[PDB]
């Protein structure tokens, strides 16, 4: 069928939709965009088109072994109080006089819509569900992106979701999907598996795969396979029913309604705004992959999903063999419904690798001895952190990157040095601020930093020291492309702010002595002093 069809009714704001900046981050404002719905339309045309669908053998029996690891799986309902905590406070309200508050209240009219939500998903297996669509305000750099289509249902119905399946996708796509499990590595986790699988091989090649708009690749056939997998863990039969009430009604598709209450069309794809997305995903992103891994004959894969994105480490046969075997894969993909955006190439250098918008890199310690670390082209950081810091918003992506890219250069020297500068001035230290990790909400504490950073990326983090070229070329061009200043710059207004830090003892002290040594000269000693990596729930309105 279509991924979608369209009435012609437009795709409508909620409120005002900035597109630019309203500066000492950055000097070409130009350059900087959010997304608006205004260009739904170019976006609506990218991801409608018909989908067909052939399986083969490998395809069933890589779901054999799939289910046969799901069937190792107990997964238990969720309470209604564990459920409303785990809305965050700002989750769109219900159309049925209650909002997100209410629910984390356990306010008795919000948990009584609630009941009655799960009572008629019991009943009534069939009639499908009603989704708002919305264009999404996400801020990227020029060198122009639509803006992306997001789809979720009343918040009732989202609360019912996690009764029924928070559970199952916190807990199966681990043991279904072993190591290739993404969600389950922090960054020095996840380098050091890649690392490890990369000289694990003989003679290694890797290559990430771009799969053209995943959510519109997924079949109606994918989910009801996807439930066919949640269906083989040891349910309470509650749960059971409302899994196949909740994917029949909503996951296999639905009518789908703009701001105004005005029919847009219907959908006959993946959802981006449910709670079995990243789940969803990444299961049908192994399956497609793991088989099509085996009609290339690719020799000893090991895989790394994360939702729809895919890196596959594998022994080489040879250039020549390579490249074709990598043709066959993205074959046996296309035949799957997950064709190519980018067609994808081999690369023998675990550096040249991008996965998660990421890349492996090295770098030196105290010591000089070695250290792998995850990095990126740090281009959509700094635009985010300008937007960030001009107009006042409730995401931090900042924050989010300080902790995922902490030993970055470029987190390190400008990130962190940028915007200890606006909390110094604004005396606003002492705030949580809430920020993204793998889609979940976290509150944060500024302070907290270093010891979240030692726990997570060890203590070479704080003094990282002999960067590689290509690294220390990506960061300079990306800065003068974006208008920022240049590296030395950074380093004299460290020196200011690690100074005006440590002059505040206390938690300040440790952010200026830990967070910037590496702005000193002569450096101080630096001693010693989270269930936070487990699951992937974009889209899954969580919180934690
Ligand atoms: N040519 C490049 C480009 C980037 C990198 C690194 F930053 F990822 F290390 C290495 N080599």
């Amino acid at each position: 069928s279509m991924s979608y069809t369209w009435t012609g009714a437009l795709i409508t704001p909620c409120a005002a939709e900035e597109s630019k900046l309203p500066n000492s981050l950055l000097r070409h404002h130009n350059m900087v965009y959010a997304t608006t719905s205004r260009s739904a339309g170019l976006r609506q045309k990218k991801v409608t088109f018909d989908r067909l669908q052939v399986l083969d053998d490998h395809y069933r029996d890589v779901l054999k072994e799939m289910k046969a690891k799901a069937s190792t799986v107990k997964a238990k309902l969720l309470s209604v109080e564990e459920a409303c905590k785990l809305t965050p406070p700002h989750s769109a309200k219900s159309k049925f006089g209650y909002g997100a508050k209410d629910v984390r209240n356990l306010s008795s009219k919000a948990v009584n819509h609630i009941h009655s939500v799960w009572k008629d998903l019991l009943e009534d297996t069939v009639t499908p569900i009603d989704t708002t669509i919305m264009a999404k305000n996400e801020v990227f750099c020029v060198q122009r992106k639509p803006a992306r289509l997001i789809v979720f249902p009343d918040l009732g119905v989202r609360v019912c979701e996690k009764m029924a399946l928070y559970d199952v996708v916190s807990t199966l796509p681990q043991v279904v999907m072993g190591s290739s499990y993404g969600f389950q590595y922090s960054p020095g986790q996840r380098v050091e598996f890649l690392v490890n699988t990369w000289k694990s091989k003989k003679n290694p090649m890797g290559f990430s795969y771009d799969t053209r708009c995943f959510d519109s690749t997924v079949t109606e056939n994918d989910i009801r396979v996807e439930e066919s997998i949640y269906q083989c863990c040891d349910l309470a039969p509650e749960a059971r029913q409302a899994i196949k009430s909740l994917t029949e009604r909503l996951y296999i598709g639905g009518p789908l309604t703009n701001s105004k209450g005005q029919n847009c069309g219907y959908r006959r794809c993946r959802a981006s705004g449910v709670l079995t997305t990243s789940c969803g995903n990444t299961l049908t992103c192994y399956l497609k992959a793991s088989a099509a891994c085996r009609a290339a004959k690719l020799q000893d894969c090991t895989m790394l999903v994360n939702g729809d994105d895919l890196v596959v480490i594998c022994e080489s046969a040879g250039t020549q063999e390579d490249a074709a075997s990598l043709r066959v894969f993205t074959e046996a993909m296309t035949r799957y419904s997950a064709p190519p955006g980018d067609p994808p190439q081999p690369e023998y250098d675990l550096e040249l690798i991008t996965s998660c918008s990421s890349n492996v890199s090295v770098a030196h310690d105290a010591s000089g001895k070695r250290v792998y670390y995850l990095t990126r082209d740090p281009t959509t950081p700094l635009a985010r952190a300008a937007w960030e810091t001009a107009r006042h918003t409730p995401v931090n992506s900042w924050l989010g990157n300080i902790i995922m890219y902490a030993p970055t250069l470029w987190a390190r020297m400008i990130l962190m040095t940028h915007f200890f500068s606006i909390l110094l001035a604004q005396e606003q230290l002492e705030k949580a601020l809430d920020c993204q990790i793998y889609g979940a909400c976290y509150s944060i504490e500024p302070l907290d930093l270093p010891q979240i950073i030692e726990r997570l990326h060890g203590l070479s983090a704080f003094s990282l020291h002999s960067y590689s070229p290509g690294e220390i070329n990506r960061v300079a061009s990306c800065l003068r492309k974006l208008g920022v200043p240049p590296l030395r710059v950074w380093r004299h207004r460290a020196r200011s702010v690690r100074a005006r830090l440590l002059s505040q003892g206390g938690r300040a002290a440790t952010c200026g002595k830990y967070l910037f040594n590496w702005a000193v000269k002569t450096k101080l000693k630096l001693t010693p002093l989270s269930s936070m990596f487990v699951a992937g729930y974009s889209g899954g309105d969580i919180y934690h």
